[PDB]
């Protein structure tokens, strides 16, 4: 027993017999002799990566790390198994996992992990801007890939890029060239590749306004996954979906998400800065507000309180202090809103919706939108700048 | 042996002061090159501006014959095939260009064969064969040397985001071109400067500055001869000063018209820009098309109409036309005319919604000038534009 997960199921099953039927129908086997061979021979995987995941997940649910580490730098390379941890590392963010088993797939004979680890590397890449969409491509082009698998995987990783530059024209018609029933082996990266898809096109759907197809897609995602990435980005997508619509489901949907973010600080700060920004909107006390940070978007927030408790002289002067400092255009427009909830003065709101059509933001600019309309401006030609 | 030299030849038999005429209109300093290239099979000269400028100043009436048949006996592992090539795509003389590229692509030259291959993905694209992201995987799989095609590769995705009008990924990759890499051919770095600057006049002609559209389109007839980029950076400077400068709009319309003379599809750009610009000052129009049925002729023909105050005439050329199958575009054009004869907001609304769904920044100016003059307030019509 070589790797850290065979070691404690050993040794839990020697004061546990009943454990072994148990670990068998979680990883969803309908006979356990599979399991007897992963115990008791070095290299003897399960045909599926999701047989040791939920195995993991179930009795070690506090250890998925450490256990799922050591079990993956000691895997074969060239092997379904390590293609498969490939991309659970990457689903996860386990960036330190992935970069390792990355290196040692480009080296090795196979022609599969070979072909897969140069596809995540470029994935890799273009994720953290070390290279453009252009070269991502030309460099997907260089590779001359044979699998279907990457085939796929090649179309989704440009999307991301499409994502987050907010450009979705090419998103659609990159997705309109996969088709998933071509990956014929591997389920656990079907399966995988299904939640990644759903995600995005529920994001796509939340910035053309198509609210309901938006949280349809999300649901679809979380039905089929227990990856805590996937469940949080779903959650927080359907809590903003809700923002303008309903004070209580888009709190509940925060709320749920996180709880699935629990022991991820980043994921938990997604979750406490759109809380706070909710209940700011809605004129709720506020629990979520960081006195502390003076990153613009917290301070901000600061104002907005001040501003529900009609502390305008104090909201009047940590604007000014604001003002001071570099803002970019998302930041700007919200600050006109704020300045413009004050003063009651229409410029500030027309201000506020040029640094927010500018910054391409499709979902803050209904707020200075919203304000005009009360102040008489014409709901006909507000709806126009929404388009 | 070729139809060019066989013209000069005979030209030069009945004037031999034609030699140092020709030596000095190809930029060279001494005539020995061009006693080669008359004397020797397959002799080129170091840039093939060189024999471009001797057909265009010779035998001006004749350029595509003799370009043609000089182009399809060339070497093709040459420096001035290479050329050839850059030519005849951007004159958009397609067969000369699709024969080129076919024996580029055969030959053993590596220059030459990468040449080839880009310029056939840059045809490709173009005609809609491929997509963006199946373009850059090629430009990828052909592993690409020449500092030449590195810059061409880039921006023939520049045309094909140009069309979807999507200029974001277009000034970035504008923003890795450096055209001080092409070290050794100067007719193709100027061709591509050229491309260039006609590009950028165009994408900030529809992020509205106007200045700096124009200052692009100077710069692109400068540096050019290629009747192509003298006609689309007129049509370009003519269609900034529409809505602020009836003279000049009409005077670069007209320099531009003189360009285009003898290529009848170029000249009809001009005569309908014309045609617009005449119904939108409400001057006199000569330039009208009564017998066209096109959709934006006879939409021309009612807006005369209208500005004559023939408002019962104009409403039934106008509900035949909406019979009729028109894209967005077309249709923002329609509810626009609709809107002047009736004097109705919603109208005006719509036209402006149609011009929006159409990625037209520019047409959009018109309902919102209206709804201005209707009391919609100015100060929000203005966002609309942005």
């Amino acid at each position: 027993a070589m790797e850290l997960i065979r070691i404690a199921m050993k040794k839990d099953l020697e004061n546990d017999n009943s454990l072994m039927n148990k670990w068998a129908t979680v990883a969803g086997l309908k006979n356990p002799n599979p399991l007897y061979d992963f115990l008791n021979h070095d290299g003897k995987t399960f045909n599926e990566f999701s047989s040791i995941v939920n195995i993991v997940k179930s009795q070690y649910p506090d250890r998925e790390y450490e256990l799922m580490k050591d079990y993956c730098l000691n895997l074969d390379v060239k092997t379904k198994a390590a293609r498969s941890a490939l991309e659970y590392a990457d689903a996860n963010m386990f960036f330190e996992i992935e970069d390792a088993l990355i290196d040692s797939m480009i080296s090795c004979s196979n022609m599969k992990s070979k072909e897969y680890g140069k596809v995540y590397k470029i994935h890799r890449e273009l994720s953290k801007g070390e290279i453009d969409v252009f070269e991502a491509s030309a460099n997907i082009g260089k590779q001359r890939i044979k699998t279907a698998e990457m085939n796929i995987f090649s179309k989704m990783l440009l999307m991301y890029d499409c994502l987050n530059k907010g450009n979705f024209a090419p998103m659609m018609l990159l997705f309109q060239q996969i088709d998933l029933s071509e990956i014929k082996e591997n389920r656990y990266l079907k399966n995988s590749f299904e939640t990644r898809i759903n995600v995005l096109l529920s994001n796509i759907y939340l910035n053309e306004n198509n609210l309901e197809l938006c949280r349809e897609y999300a649901q679809k995602a979380i039905s089929s996954t227990d990856t805590q990435r996937f469940l949080v980005f779903s959650y927080l997508t359907i809590g903003t979906s809700y923002i303008f619509s309903d004070f209580n489901l888009s709190k509940q949907n925060y709320l749920i998400g996180l709880k699935f973010a629990k022991g991820n600080p980043g994921f938990e700060e997604f979750f406490k800065r759109n809380l706070s920004f909710l209940n700011n909107f809605w004129n709720k006390e506020n629990e979520w507000i960081n006195y502390d940070s003076d990153a613009v978007t917290d301070m901000q927030e600061v104002i907005f309180e001040l501003i529900n408790h009609k502390e305008l002289s104090k909201a009047l002067q940590l604007l000014n202090k604001l003002e001071e400092r570099d803002q970019n255009e998302n930041e700007l427009g919200f600050h006109y809103y704020l300045k413009g909830l004050i003063t009651n003065e229409k410029e500030a709101f027309f201000k506020s919706v040029e640094y927010f059509k500018a910054s391409q933001d499709k979902l803050s600019i209904k707020m200075p939108l919203i304000q005009l309309e009360k102040m008489g401006e014409n709901p006909r030609l507000l709806k126009i700048i929404t388009m």
